[PDB]
């Protein structure tokens, strides 16, 4: 795909890795690894997706007008709501490691099946968000 999608797709094939919450991935997590890693996969996709929109403009079929503007507009929303989601799922990772980090030794399973399902639907909103996204850049050249 273009260079945004295949740096979402790193952030998906982490995040995925995350999601299993293996020993592994609670040492990351605990010691703040993930949540870095995160944060970098995130400010990439950002990155790459407003350079592509720049790119984008170069190449635009003369539509109307008022067209255009709303067009624009509408794509840099999906822009942020991509970001914001990104943003909520490594913030629900903050909470989890601060509230590891207060039970002394205590079982986390609850805290990690409670995690687990939250992640899920952060997942299924930045997803659905990410194709929408695609979608209006598709159809932005054309107009």
């Amino acid at each position: 795909g273009q260079r945004w999608e295949l740096a979402l797709g790193r952030f998906w094939d982490y995040l995925r890795w995350v999601q299993t919450l293996s020993e592994q991935v609670q040492e990351e997590l605990l010691s703040s690894q993930v949540t870095q890693e995160l944060r970098a996969l995130m400010d990439e996709t950002m990155k790459e997706l407003k350079a592509y929109k720049s790119e984008l403009e170069e190449q635009l079929t003369p539509v109307a007008e008022e067209t255009r503007a709303r067009l624009s507009k509408e794509l840099q929303a999906a822009q942020a709501r991509l970001g914001a989601d990104m943003e909520d799922v490594r913030g629900r990772l903050v909470q989890y490691r601060g509230e590891v980090q207060a039970m002394l030794g205590q079982s986390t399973e609850e805290l990690r099946v409670r995690l687990a399902s939250h992640l899920r639907k952060l997942r299924k909103r930045l997803l659905r968000d990410a194709d929408d996204l695609q979608k209006r850049l598709a159809v932005y050249q054309a107009g």
